C-alpha cells in the first residue's frame, strides 16, 4: 500500500524536526499560501534565526471549480518550511525530505526548473526554482531576498510543498477527489462537498458590497494598530484584507484599474507591518539570536576552471559561459600568459573553461598561478545576469556557487570566491559513485567527468538527445518532432540526458494537435511523436530525464502528468465549445495592456482601424482589405477563453481553431493564428498575407504605444518583450521579402494611439527597431561595419537593407572594393566641414583644367546610373567609371585654390561625388 | 528526556491514527474550540460515521492576561478526537493515548470525574467526566447527545485535551512560557509576544464599532448562504460571528441585557445551519454509510458494571435496584436470607443471601427462569436525573459494559443494553485482575477483596477517615472531613489510598475559609489542622485510586493546590484594595431577570424591605439599624474577584471583607447567612439578622418572578422558585419565628420594578403554603391533619407546623372521632341552609343549656389557641350537643324559633374557625 495523505503529513513533520525545525500550527485566519503566515511574512525579518515547520490550507478563491476539476481547488494544502539562515545543504535536506516520505530519490526524476517566486501584495521575492518529479510540479523552493519590501539578512530558504500534487503523483490517481486520505477514507469523502459549497460561494454569492467595506475597515484597524505599534494584529488585519479582496476577485468586482490600486494598499501595509515588526525585535533585543557572515620552469599544462553552482536557468548557463571564456581570454593577454586552445562548456551545475597549453609564467614576470590567484576572483564577479542572489554573504549570482575547481596542471590555482575555496574537488551526479570526486590534474578533467556520466559538453547533449528520442520513436514507426528551441531549453535541463519513451490515453487525440503539441513541448519539455506513415500524432512522448534513474519508475510518473495535463485542456476546451469566438471577444476588455494604453480591447480596436494602411504599405493588393480587416476584428479574442487563461501557450492556436469550428474562411483562421508568430525565437514566422499584415500592426501598435507610455526597455528590464517583439517584426518583413516604410508606418499607427505621440517617440522606435536589425544580420552572419554602413542610409526598410547588407559582403570581397572605397573616402574627407560645397552648385564654365570637366562628366553618367535603390552591384560597377577620372583630377588639379570662386567650384564637385552613396550606405565605417 | 510540546502533538496524532482516526487540520478561521470546528459541530449530525483527530488553536479573547498569568491564555491549543459511533472502549483508548504521550497510567492517578460538557449557544450538550492527573483537568471526556439543538444518533464520544496544562505537568513548569516546544525553543519564545500584543488587541484597541458592524453582517451572510442551501459557508460566518461576539465581551462593550439578544442571534443561526446540513447530507445519499445497530438454596449476586458514575447516581442507583430487586423477588414467591446493596462509580452490586432454587407453590418455576425474565426490568427501572445513551435507545447514567448476575453456580441468562450477562467482572483498570470471572456466586465478594476493591461504601469511608486521620496525627493534626465531603470521597474512588502534602506557609496567610474551600469544593482534599493551636496546618491529605506512585501523586496534587493558591492569593490582593461597600456597584453588571433588573437593584429593594420584616418576624428593634447595614453590603462580594473564581465562596467572602473593613460580627455573620440554605442539607441562618436578610431575599424573589411570569407550573423550574420557596419556609419553622407571610409579601411587592397585582400575592401564598404543605407531609404527619391545618394556619408557617404536629397528636385519641362528630352533625346542618341569636325565642331548656355551654366554650376558644384547649373545651359541648339533638327540633315550623336554632348551631360550628377546618378531616 503506497503513502496516504495524513501519513506524508506525518512524515514530514518527523523529518522536518528530527532537522531542528519547530513544528508549528497553521493559520486560523485565511491565506493563500504558507508563505502569508505571520510564522512566514514576518520572522524572515531581522537577524534572528527561524527554523519552522507546518501544514497550511491554502485559500485561492480564484481556483474555485467546484470540485469538477480533477486538479484546481480552492483549498489546496501546503507544507511549509522555513530555513533561516541557509544552511547550505537545504536541496540536500528536501531530498532527504522526499526519501522520508518513502521515495527512492535515485530511481525517480527529480529536477530543479527555473521558477521565480514573488509578491506584490507581500512586496517580497526571491530566486529558486519549481521541483519536478517525473514532470509533476511538487515543491516551490525559494530563497528569499526581500519581504515587506525590506532586503532580507540572513537569507532564508523557503520549501513549499504541494501534497495534493505529491499524493496524486505517488499514488497514480488522475483525480484529487480519489486521494487516499487514510485506509477506508478518500480525499474526495473529506473535502469534495467543501470545494462544491465554497466554489458557490466565491462565485456567486458572497456579498461584494459588504466585502469591500470589510476591506476599508480592516485597511483602517490595521492602521489604527500600527499606530499603536502592534504589529501582530495589524498584519492579522492585513491578512483578512487580502482575503476579502481575493474573494471579491473571485466573484468578478475587481475591474482592471482597480486591481493595482488594491495591491498597492496591500502592500504598503505589509511594509509598515514589516518596518514595525523589525523595530519590535529590536527593542527586545534580538532574543532569539543574532546573525554573521621554485625550480626550472616548465612545459605548458592545461588549466581548468569550474564554477560549481545550484541549478541554474539555461540562459544564465549560456551567459555565464560565454562571459567567462571572453573574460578569461582577455585577462590572460593582458597578463602576458600564452596559451593554447580554449574551450568552454556548461551545465546547469557547473560552468568550465579549458585552457589547453596554458604557459607556466608571463612574458618579460610571476607564475600563471599567483596572476590567477588574484584575477579569478574579479573575472567570476564580472559575471553578471538579469536576475541575481544573495544566500550567504554580500556576494551576488544566479545561483549558489557551492565548489571551485581550479588546476594549472597538477596544482590547484588558490582563491576565495563567494565563502568558497578553490580546490581539486567536484561534484558527480547526486546519489551517485562519484556524487564527490576529486581530480589530481587538469588534464584528467573532462576524463573525469565522463567517468562520473557527465556529458559536459551541450552539442554532445544535443547529439544524444537526438539519437536516443529518434531512436525510441522509430521503435514505435515514428518521428519526434523536437524544435530546436525545445532542444535548446532541455539541453540545459539536465547533465546525462537520458530519453525515455512514454504513452497517453488514445482519447485524447480527439482533441485538436496544435493543443497537444503546445501542451507537451511548451508545458512539460515532451518531444511529441508523429506517425512515419500516417503524418498523425502518434498516442506516445519522450522524456528526457536526467542521471541514472529507473525507466519504469519515471515512464509512469510522466505519464501521469500528461494525462491530467490533457483532462485540464478537456476540461476548459469543454468549457469554451458553448460560445462562438465572437463572444468571447467583448471580454478583452477583462485584459490591461497598460493603464495609459488601454484593454486588449482598446488595442484591437487600434489594429483595426490601422490594418488596412499597413497593407497597402506593404504593397498587397486592394482585394486582400476586406478579409484582412475582417479578421482584425476577431483578432486575439482567444485571449479571454478559459483555455488559454490555462494555457497561455495556446493564444492563436485556439483563435485559429475556435474560428475553423465557425465556419469562419480558412485564411481568415490562419490570420488570426499568424497575428502571434513569431511567438518565441525559434518559432515559424506569418506566411500569408492577411497575417503578416496582421503580426505587423500589432507590433507596429505596441512599440509606438508602449514606447510613448515610458515603457522603453532597458539593458535588463523589458517586462513586456519589446526587444523580441522588434527583433519578430524585422524577421516577419525579411522572411516574406517584404518592402516596408518603416517610419511612415509607425506614424501611421502613432496617430491612432489614445496618447500623444511626438516625432522624437517615432525616431527612437526607428532606432530601437534598425538595432535589433542590426542585431538580426550579425546574428545572421554578417560583418558588423557591413551591416552599420548600410543600415544607415536604407534601415527604413528592413528587407532591402538586409538584401543590401548581404550584397557588400559579397562586395567586401572583390578586389575592387578597397579601391572604389578610398576613391569615395577622399572627396568625402576633404570636404569635410565646407558646407559651401552643399551650397553651390557646379558651375563647368568655372573649370580651367581638363581634369575638371572630365571628372564632372563622369559624375554626371555615375549619377545616372546610380539612384537612391540601386543594387550593389551596379552602385560599384558605376564607381569604376570615377577611378580614373579622381586620380587625374588628384594628380593634376589642386583643390584648395587661392581664388576663391574655383576653390568653391573644386568643392562642390568633390562635394556632388561625395554624394553618389547616399541612400545605399555610408562608407564612412568601412575598413 | 523529557516530552516536548511538538511530540505529544506527534504522539497523539500517531497514536489516534492508529486506532483509524483520520488526522485534520486546525480551522483556517478563528474558533473558541476544536468543538466550534465544524469537523465537530456539522460532523456529528447525522447517521454517518466520523472518527477524526485533530489540533485545535483556541481562540478566547476574555481569557487575555498579557503572558503575565502561567495558564490562562488568549490562545491555547487543544487537542480534539471525535469517535463516532462509540466504539465502547474509548476510556480504555484515551488511557492508551496517555501511554503514548509516556505517562505510565499505573504510578499516575488517572480520574473521570463528573463533569458534562454543555454549550448552549451551540444548542449541544452531553454527558461525561474531566479527566484528573493527579488532581489536575488534562482531558473533557463526553457522550455528545445533542448538538445544533438536535438530538444525536448515533452518539459521539469527544475528547479534547488541554495541550498546554499537561505539557507543564509532564515537564514540572509552572508558567507556560517556560514549557519546552522543542530542544531548544520555549513556548515563551514563540508565543509571549503573541499573547501581550493580541491582549492589548481584545481588551483595549479593538474596534468595537466596526466589529459590531460586522458582526451584523456575518449574521446577513449566514443568513442568505442558509436560504441559498450551503451549509459550510453559512456557518463559516456563524464562526465569524462568534468571534466577533467574543471581542465585544472581552472590549467590555456587550451590556448586561445585550448579552442575551447576541445569544439569541448566535443560537438560531447555529441550530439553521446543522438542519440545512442534516438536509444536505440526507440529499447527498449519506455518502460515508450509515448507522446500524431442586436444589439447596444458593447466594444470588447482581452487578452491573458502568463507566465511572457520579456520586449520587451510585448510591441512588443501589437503593433503587435493592428495593426493586427485594420486591420482584416477593412478588415472584421467591424466599431469600438477607439481602444487601453494594457500589462503587464502577459497579452496582446486590448480594441476596439463600436465594431459593424455585418459587414457592401457592405455576412455580425455577428461580433463574422467572430472573432471566425480570431483571432487565428491574435494571430499566433504575432512573437519575440525568442520563445519555450510546450504544442503542437506552438510557443510564454512564455507559453499562458488563452485567454479571450468578445464582450459586449458574449464571442466570439474560439481556441488556445490548450486554449478554455471565460471570466475568472488571477489576482496577491496568491490575493482574483487570479483567476476572467468578465460578460460585458466594465466591464473589472475597474475589473483589483480592482484586483490591473496597465494594462495601461504609467499609471504604472506615479506611478513609482511618488512614487520612492517621496520616494527620503523623504531623500533630486532624483531617476536617465534612460529611458531605466524606460521601463525595467515598464514590470518587473504588480503592482508596490517602496521601498526605503540603502546601507553602504563605497561604497560612490567606483566610482560614478560603484555603478550606479551594481544597474541599474544588480539589476534594482533607485540609489539616493542629490538635494544640486549632489552626491550619499547611498540609493536605488526597485520597487517590488504586495501585498508584505516592510519590508521583503527591507532587503532582501539590502542584496543582500551589497553582490555585497562588491565584487565590493574587485575587485577595487584589479584592483587599477596596472596601467590600465599593464592590456594590458591580452588582449592576450582573442581571437578575431582564423585567426585574440588575442583583444591585434587587439589594437596594432588599435594604428597603429589611427592617418591616424584621418587625413581621419579631426581630428586637434595637437590631434594626445593624440589620439595615447588613442589608447595605449584602451580596457585595459577587463582584469581587475572588468569588468570581472560586464561585463557592459567595457570602462567606461577603463576611471575611466585612469583617477586614471593620463592621461587627453579626453583620459579617448576616452577610453569608442571606444566603442559606444554599442547597437541600445546607445549614440555615441562625442569627435575628441573618434570618431577616434570608427571609427578605427570598421573598423578593417570590414575588419578583411570579410577578414576571416564570411560576413554574411543571418540572421545569429555571429559577428554582420550589426550592426557595421550601427553604423560606424551613428559615420560618426551623427558627420557630412567628410570621405574616400576606403583609410581608405585599410589603415586598410594593417595592417591585413591575406590578403586582393582588392575584400575584395569593398565587405566591398558594405556592408558599404548598411547599410548605409537602415539607409537613415529607415529615410525616397525615396529608389530610396538615390540609386540615393550612387551610385556616398557612400565613404563619411556623404556627401551622406546630398546629399539624398536635392536631395529628390529637387525631389519636379516643375522643377524636368523637369531636370531629360534634362539629360535622351541626355543619353539614347549616352548610345547605341559605346569625343572632335571640334567647327571647328560647322555648325548651335544652335550647338554653346549649347556649350557656357555647358561650364559656367560646371565651375558651378562640383563633390562636392551641389544639389541648380546643378539644378540651369542645368536649364541654358533647353532652349539651346530645340533649339539643335528641329534644330539640331545629326545622320546626316557626320561622323565626328555627332560624334561631339555626344561628346556634352556627355559632358552634363556627368555632374551629382559625383553628382547623374539620370538613376535610377522616370523618366529617
Amino acid at each position: 500500500s503506497v503513502l496516504t495523505f495524513q501519513q506524508a503529513i506525518q512524515r514530514l513533520q518527523d523529518y522536518w524536526a528530527s532537522v531542528g525545525c519547530a513544528v508549528m500550527q497553521c493559520s486560523n485566519t485565511e491565506v493563500g499560501a504558507g508563505t502569508m503566515n505571520p510564522l512566514t511574512f514576518l520572522r524572515v525579518l531581522g537577524p534572528e534565526p527561524w527554523n519552522v515547520a507546518y501544514v497550511e490550507p491554502s485559500i485561492r478563491p480564484d481556483d474555485s471549480r467546484y470540485g469538477d476539476n480533477p486538479n484546481r481547488l480552492q483549498r489546496h494544502t501546503q507544507f511549509q518550511v522555513i530555513l533561516k539562515p541557509d544552511p547550505g545543504n537545504s536541496q540536500d535536506l528536501f531530498l532527504h525530505s522526499l526519501s522520508a516520505l518513502g521515495i527512492n530519490v535515485r530511481e525517480h526524476d527529480i529536477r530543479f526548473v527555473e521558477d521565480n517566486w514573488e509578491s506584490p501584495v507581500l512586496g517580497a521575492w526571491g530566486l529558486g526554482w519549481e521541483v519536478w518529479m517525473d514532470g509533476m510540479e511538487i515543491t516551490q523552493f525559494t530563497y528569499f531576498q526581500q519581504s515587506g519590501s525590506l532586503p532580507l539578512l540572513p537569507v532564508s530558504v523557503e520549501i513549499t510543498y504541494g501534497l495534493e500534487r505529491i499524493l496524486m503523483s505517488l499514488q497514480g490517481v488522475d483525480h484529487f477527489k480519489n486521494i487516499q486520505y487514510t485506509k477506508g477514507i478518500t480525499y474526495g469523502e473529506l473535502f469534495l462537498e467543501n470545494e462544491k459549497e465554497m466554489s458557490a460561494y466565491y462565485l456567486e454569492h458572497a456579498n461584494v458590497d459588504n466585502i469591500q467595506k470589510h476591506f476599508d475597515d480592516f485597511e483602517e484597524e490595521a492602521r489604527s494598530l500600527l499606530s499603536l505599534w502592534l504589529p501582530i494584529p495589524a498584519y492579522d488585519h492585513v491578512l483578512k484584507a487580502s482575503h476579502a479582496f481575493n474573494i471579491l476577485d473571485s466573484r468578478g468586482f475587481v475591474g482592471v484599474t482597480e486591481r493595482a490600486r488594491y495591491f498597492g494598499r496591500m502592500r504598503s501595509l505589509a511594509r509598515q507591518c514589516a518596518q514595525l515588526w523589525v523595530k519590535t525585535r529590536e527593542n527586545l533585543g534580538y532574543p532569539l539570536g543574532t546573525y554573521q557572515e621554485k625550480g626550472v620552469v616548465g612545459q605548458p599544462r592545461a588549466f581548468v576552471l569550474e564554477i560549481g553552482t545550484e541549478e541554474l536557468p539555461p540562459h544564465d548557463v549560456i551567459e555565464a559561459t560565454k562571459q567567462l571564456e571572453k573574460s578569461l581570454i582577455q585577462i590572460l593577454e593582458k597578463r602576458r600568459l600564452s596559451h593554447g586552445k580554449v574551450r568552454s562548456y556548461g551545465t546547469p551545475r557547473r560552468l568550465a573553461v579549458v585552457v589547453e597549453n596554458l604557459n607556466m609564467k608571463q612574458m618579460e614576470a610571476r607564475f600563471a598561478d599567483e596572476v590567477l590567484t588574484e584575477d579569478l576572483p574579479t573575472i567570476i564577479s564580472g559575471i553578471s545576469f538579469p536576475k541575481s542572489m544573495r544566500w550567504n554573504s554580500n556576494i551576488v549570482f544566479s545561483r549558489p556557487i557551492r565548489w571551485i575547481f581550479a588546476l594549472h596542471g597538477d596544482l590547484i590555482v588558490p582563491f576565495c570566491f563567494a565563502g568558497i575555496s578553490s580546490g581539486n574537488q567536484s561534484c558527480g551526479l547526486r546519489n551517485s559513485s562519484l556524487a564527490n570526486f576529486k581530480v589530481e590534474a587538469a588534464e584528467l578533467y573532462l576524463h573525469t567527468l565522463e567517468k562520473a556520466g557527465i556529458l559536459i559538453d551541450m552539442q554532445e547533449r544535443k547529439q544524444r538527445i537526438l539519437h536516443d528520442s529518434s531512436i525510441l520513436a522509430e521503435g514505435v514507426g515514428g518521428d519526434i518532432i523536437a524544435p530546436d528551441s525545445l532542444v535548446q531549453e532541455v539541453i540545459n535541463l539536465v547533465e546525462a540526458p537520458m530519453p525515455i519513451i512514454g504513452r497517453y490515453d488514445v482519447s485524447f487525440l480527439a482533441l485538436p494537435k496544435d493543443v497537444l503539441i503546445t501542451v507537451m513541448q511548451k508545458h512539460q519539455k515532451y518531444f511529441p511523436v508523429t506517425s512515419k506513415t500516417m503524418g498523425n500524432l502518434l498516442p506516445c512522448f519522450i522524456t528526457v530525464a536526467n542521471g541514472a534513474i529507473k525507466e519504469e519508475v519515471v515512464r509512469k510518473g510522466n505519464e501521469a502528468v500528461l494525462r491530467a495535463r490533457y483532462e485540464d485542456a478537456k476540461f476548459f476546451y469543454k468549457m469554451d465549445t458553448q460560445k462562438k469566438l465572437s463572444e468571447f471577444r467583448d471580454q478583452l476588455s477583462s485584459i490591461l495592456f497598460h493603464e495609459r494604453l488601454g484593454t486588449m480591447l482598446d488595442k484591437m480596436k487600434r489594429v483595426e482601424n490601422t490594418v488596412a494602411e499597413v497593407a497597402l504599405l506593404l504593397g498587397i493588393n486592394e482585394k486582400m482589405i476586406p478579409a484582412i480587416k475582417d479578421a482584425a476584428a476577431l483578432a486575439m479574442s482567444d485571449l479571454a477563453t478559459n483555455i488559454v487563461t490555462e494555457f497561455t501557450s495556446l493564444a492563436g492556436i485556439m483563435a485559429r481553431h475556435y474560428a475553423l469550428r465557425d465556419g469562419l474562411s480558412e485564411q481568415i483562421a490562419e490570420a488570426l493564428f499568424e497575428i502571434t508568430l513569431p511567438r518565441f525565437s525559434g518559432d515559424v514566422f506569418p506566411k500569408t498575407d492577411p497575417g503578416i499584415v496582421l503580426a505587423v500592426t500589432d507590433r507596429l501598435d505596441s512599440l509606438v504605444g508602449l514606447f510613448g507610455a515610458g515603457c522603453q526597455p532597458s539593458s535588463t528590464n523589458d517586462p513586456f518583450g519589446l526587444r523580441r517583439i522588434s527583433y519578430g517584426l524585422v524577421q516577419i518583413l525579411v522572411e516574406n521579402k517584404k518592402n516596408f516604410d518603416l517610419t511612415k508606418a509607425l506614424t501611421l499607427v502613432a496617430e491612432e494611439q489614445p496618447i500623444t505621440i511626438d516625432s522624437g517617440v517615432i525616431d527612437e522606435v526607428v532606432q530601437f527597431v534598425t538595432r535589433r536589425l542590426e542585431q538580426l544580420l550579425v546574428d545572421e552572419g554578417i560583418n558588423c561595419e557591413i551591416v552599420r554602413s548600410v543600415l544607415i542610409e536604407r534601415a527604413n526598410c528592413p528587407y532591402l537593407a538586409s538584401q543590401t547588407a548581404i550584397e557588400m559582403e559579397a562586395f567586401s570581397r572583390t578586389e575592387d572594393f578597397p579601391k572604389i572605397v578610398e576613391a569615395y573616402s577622399r572627396p568625402t574627407r576633404i570636404i569635410r566641414g565646407k558646407e559651401i560645397g552643399s551650397a553651390l552648385e557646379v558651375d563647368a564654365s568655372v573649370f580651367e583644367k581638363d581634369e575638371e570637366r572630365a571628372l564632372w562628366s563622369a559624375y554626371l553618367e555615375v549619377a545616372d546610373k546610380i539612384h537612391p535603390g540601386v543594387d550593389i552591384k551596379a552602385f560599384a560597377d558605376a564607381s569604376l567609371e570615377l577611378l580614373q577620372p579622381l586620380e587625374d583630377f588628384f594628380t593634376n588639379v589642386f583643390v584648395m585654390a587661392e581664388d576663391e570662386k574655383v576653390r568653391n567650384n573644386r568643392l562642390a564637385l568633390l562635394t556632388k561625388v561625395a554624394s553618389l552613396p547616399k541612400g545605399i550606405a555610408d562608407l564612412s565605417v568601412l575598413p
